[PDB]
């Protein structure tokens, strides 16, 4: 099945939002196949954010995410990359709908709590970045009531 | 006042979602005028799904809903048929917004937890299908703070 | 497995507490094997309350419970009769602990929201009172993660 | 920082929705810089609703809001006027999305629970209407994890 | 009916716990007859804490409570003074049960979030301290489903 | 500050209870200083359960915990070892109070969802068992509103 990578960033961890966030994806029915808390390395942060490398805000992205603990997760399930994004909301928390994570909890583009993969393609890249293969679940059993 | 019919299907019952679902419509202010759990008969299931009778997925619809317990409800209140639908989300749970029932809990079109009437017209039909007149509340008292 | 009978009384129904209550027993892992809303008959109410027949408050018990809709439920699971009672709290809602149903929601002995069976013995009696055998689930499947 | 004025009207207070509403804006990260419960004066109600003065429904607006207690609040934070509106929903609760306040709790345009300022301009006016300067917090400290 | 005084102290306000706390007493069925946020005066703080005047920790109590905003409330209902205390927990949050306010949210005796009146006698005193008679609701209407 | 070790066992993970559990300790104010999901090794399981080595149920304990994924956590804060235990409940979920984790969610001694350290002494041992020193947070910053 599809897998995505989500990190709740230092601001989400510091605000005590980790469990609330995991519980939202668990209720949806996605399965947790990798999880750890870590303080990202500058090397890791720069690779993760490589797409924004030419833009002046790249260095801020890199400073913040290495500024404290991150909890890195990967979830598995049908259509999880796009669904996970729908559940986060949009870039600007102020513009994100009530009921989404950033819509419910966030106020600033610079402190928007959580990030998730763009695409199936960048998810594959990001998972291999943040996780070793031995840190990820091999045999996954979803609730039998979830999939036809 | 308007009435609609909602069934939480075998997958919603099995996942322990019944109370969560009723509590959403109670908080909104709709009044429960009929409620029961039952394992639908094939005769009942086929009439309920008669609209999809010509399509090949008709038989799957009929197999699943008779496969386990269903909790059948009817709610009363202004604009309840459309409102109830807004609160469920859309056919594809993956595409349903955060904050809706299928948006919050579901992943597969084939396991989308709950169904509700299309229209005032099919609600009237579906209620008479699933419920006897003596199983429905006659005198309804909504919260006095709900309606001008 | 053990079964118990719980009714959320007219005051709980009228206050929109039905879903909240069912969701508590679903989360605990007990399985719903019977459910319906009805306005109790005086004959039914008097049999249900037969134990208090000699006491002067018997008639009040009987008046209130027939005064509006009741949602009658039976749940199945290990030790459900005593557990269900632990989750309700004690007779006086004011004295019931935070976290219990009556502790969280109720204020008056006369409006204490829900009743549940005393014992396995009176549960058996009360279930046969309120429910026909064909209204109760025969084959029960609990979450496989609940029981060793 | 921006400030807005929100009142939960008599119907929201009477339905026990005050805490739920405040908790939504607290979780978002907006800071409470003024709060009180009062039964609005006719003079206050007419000024507050001055914009609808020419329309026939003006007098109903004025009757209802002075009909019971109101809890008047002002919140501070980036983009709070528009954000607060996004979180309330739209005029018609039936049409308001799941996850919004009116979408979750309300049914009637005439009983839509809460009102919030239109604009930064009318917020400034409404705050000075309902609150004395000494009733508002001067030094505000938001969670340090909220703003970049 | 009985009335009690509760203040959520600067630590509860700063942690965004105000709405959660009010919502607990609203769900229980107690009625809010007074509410405001204020930064307590030293004169007010010393009178409020007069009982601990001889003990060395008196001055700390007085320093903290005047250190930031407090939201002062009074609730009405049967047995509210003792019930409100049951719902808060005990002095030491570490020892307070799960399901109580201090049991759920607090860790330190010095930061225990909320205080409520000791007795009907000190409630009467504390209400007259913190509130003017014109700031309190005169005609109270509780949910009709609460009291027999 | 004190640290404790908690594991949500395979039954808690499989039931989608991970986020709910973390969110309870985050709300209390304890700080997450280590977190990962893993499928325990038999060597690890036997050391963890060494205290029950002579009893016949030792092998069952060891079979179950290595039977699926576990999410291993360590939390930091004043009095966290005893507090964490208070929040879990007692051995028998049926006997655990409403409001505790096992009281809210569990039914069987053999499937009681989560375990936490006995004492400060066994916490120290268990943390060194399950975690490498580099997997644990060194500089911890609790909410400034938590500790006097």
């Amino acid at each position: 099945k599809e897998r995505t990578f989500l990190a709740v960033k230092p601001d989400g961890v510091a605000r005590g939002l980790v469990g609330e966030i995991i519980a939202r994806y668990e209720k949806k029915g996605f399965v947790l196949v990798g999880l750890k808390q870590l303080v990202p390395t500058k090397d890791l942060a720069e690779s993760h954010y490589a797409e924004h490398k030419e833009r002046p805000f790249f260095g801020g992205l890199v400073s913040f995410i290495t500024s404290g603990p991150v909890v890195a997760m990967v979830f598995e399930g049908k259509g999880v990359v796009a669904s996970a994004r729908l559940m986060i909301g949009v870039t600007n928390p102020l513009a994100s709908a009530p009921g989404s994570i950033r819509g419910d909890f966030g106020v600033d583009v610079g402190r928007n709590i959580i990030c998730g993969s763009d695409s199936v393609e960048s998810a594959n890249r990001e998972i291999a970045l943040w996780f070793k293969p031995e840190e990820l679940l091999t045999e996954v059993k979803p609730n039998p009531n979830l999939y036809e």
